[PDB]
């Protein structure tokens, strides 16, 4: 009614876990964008017919993103905004929180709905992040490691990938990302305008 998919994460951090500066992104990666594109807008052929992914952030997230590429082409975008008296959007919702965010989608998308949800995504930011990390359906971080110490002011808020939460979040075989973002996608690091970079896939039980 509120819960039926589980939640997927996507993010791109330092080893440091940074993941801005400035209201913006550290970096400047038109692979790593392109695998973004990638992986939140891919839905299997035979169900490319009816479906779509979600696509969720927080309101500054909208904010930064290029105003030539918003909303974000074939994803069902969802703004998450507590001062939401006058949203901008010809059919992007808006939503106080990410379960009512949840009901919403649970609610347009319905059997009425030629339209049908295939994926949701969390995107960011810091704060949704934070939100999405205590949810108790998100059971899956697409990440993007850089091995560059940048300058960030704002960090990913649990350290997914430190001896802690060994138990909790397990690193998956590169074959079997691929297996899920349904295309072969390059394995070992990246090398881009000095960055070096790599692709993983992390999931929970719950
Ligand atoms: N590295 C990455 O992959 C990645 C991805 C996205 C963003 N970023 C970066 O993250 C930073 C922006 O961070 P942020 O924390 O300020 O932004 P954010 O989550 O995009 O925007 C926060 C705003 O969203 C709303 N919001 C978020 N969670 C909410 C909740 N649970 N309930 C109600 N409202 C909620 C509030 O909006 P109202 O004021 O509208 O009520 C809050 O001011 C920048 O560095 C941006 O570049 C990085
Ligand atoms: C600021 N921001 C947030 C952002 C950026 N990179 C990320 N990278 C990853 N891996 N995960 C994220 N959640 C993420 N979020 C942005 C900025 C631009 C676009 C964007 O324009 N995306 C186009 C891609 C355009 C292109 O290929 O050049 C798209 O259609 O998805 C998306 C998110």
């Amino acid at each position: 009614m509120n819960q039926q998919k589980s939640l997927t994460l996507i993010v791109a951090l330092t080893t440091s876990y940074g993941i801005g500066r400035s209201n913006s992104l550290p970096w400047k990666l038109k692979k790593e964008i392109s695998y973004f594109k990638r992986v939140t807008s891919f839905v299997p052929t035979f169900d490319s017919f009816e479906s779509m992914n979600v696509v969720l952030m927080g309101r500054k997230t909208w904010e930064s993103i290029p105003l030539q590429f918003r909303p974000l082409k074939g994803r069902i975008n969802v703004v998450i905004t507590r001062n939401e008296s006058l949203d901008l959007g010809n059919g992007i919702h808006s939503a106080k929180s990410l379960d009512h965010a949840l009901e919403l989608l649970y609610r347009t998308y319905g059997s009425e709905s030629s339209v049908q949800i295939n994926r949701i995504f969390v995107i960011g930011g810091a704060q949704l992040y934070k939100a999405a990390m205590d949810h108790p359906k998100l059971d899956r971080i697409m990440a993007t490691i850089i091995y560059k110490d940048i300058h960030c002011d704002v960090f990913f808020p649990l350290k997914f990938r430190d001896k802690e939460w060994s138990s909790v979040w397990k690193k998956e075989k590169h074959s079997d990302l691929e297996s899920w973002v349904g295309t072969k996608v390059p394995h070992g690091k990246i090398n881009e305008d000095g960055f070096d970079y790599e692709f993983e896939m992390w999931t929970r039980d719950l």
